[PDB]
C-alpha cells in the first residue's frame, strides 16, 4: 500500500489520474519524481518550467551544477537529482522532442529509466511540448515499464482521450 489517490488503473503497474503534477507531488511527496528533461537540464517550460518554479528555481541551480560537472546529458538518457521541497529524488528523463527532429524510437529507451525505481510520480514522456502524440507514449509506457507508475495528467481533456482510448 502507498499514498497515491483518486488513480485509475490500466494495468498491473501503470496508473494514471488528471493531475497537475507539482500539486500531486507536494501532497505526495513520493520517493522519486519524474521530470520532462532535456539534454541540458534548462527547466524552462512545460512539465520542467512547473516543477523548477515550484523549487523556487533551486532545481536550476543544482541542475546547472550537474551538467558544468558532467556535461549533458543523451536524449533517452536519465540522471537523479535531489526532489527538493516536491520528492525525495528528482528522476530527469530525456524523451525525444519532435519538435527538434528527435528519433521517436528512442522514447522506449526514456522509458526505460523507469525500471530502475520500484515507484514513480510521472508525466507522459515527450508529451506536451516535446511534441509527441501523447496516446503513443502512453502505449511505450504499459509496454516497457514494469515498476509501479503513477501518471499526472494535467489536461482533463486528454486525460479522458487516453482512457476512452487505451487498449
Ligand atoms: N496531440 C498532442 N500532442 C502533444 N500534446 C498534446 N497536448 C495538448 C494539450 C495539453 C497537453 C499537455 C500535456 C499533458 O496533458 O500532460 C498536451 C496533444 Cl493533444
Amino acid at each position: 500500500v502507498n499514498s497515491f489517490s483518486g488513480y485509475l488503473k490500466l494495468t498491473d503497474n501503470v496508473y494514471i489520474k488528471n493531475a497537475d503534477i507539482v500539486e500531486e507531488a507536494k501532497k505526495v511527496k513520493p520517493t522519486v519524481v519524474v521530470n520532462a528533461a532535456n539534454v541540458y537540464l534548462k527547466h524552462g517550460g512545460g512539465v520542467a518550467g512547473a516543477l523548477n518554479k515550484a523549487t523556487n528555481n533551486a532545481m536550476q541551480v543544482e541542475s546547472d551544477d550537474y551538467i558544468a560537472t558532467n556535461g549533458p546529458l543523451k536524449v533517452g538518457g536519465s540522471c537523479v537529482l535531489s526532489g527538493h521541497n516536491l520528492a525525495k529524488h528528482c528522476l530527469h528523463v530525456v524523451g525525444p522532442n519532435v519538435n527538434k527532429g528527435e528519433d521517436i524510437q528512442l522514447l522506449k529507451s526514456a522509458y526505460e529509466n523507469f525500471n530502475q525505481h520500484e515507484v514513480l510520480l510521472a508525466p507522459l514522456l515527450s508529451a506536451g511540448i516535446f511534441g509527441a502524440d501523447p496516446i503513443h507514449s502512453l502505449r511505450v509506457c504499459v509496454d516497457t515499464v514494469r515498476t509501479n507508475v503513477y501518471l499526472a495528467v494535467f489536461d482533463k481533456n486528454l486525460y479522458d482521450k487516453l482512457v476512452s482510448s487505451f487498449l
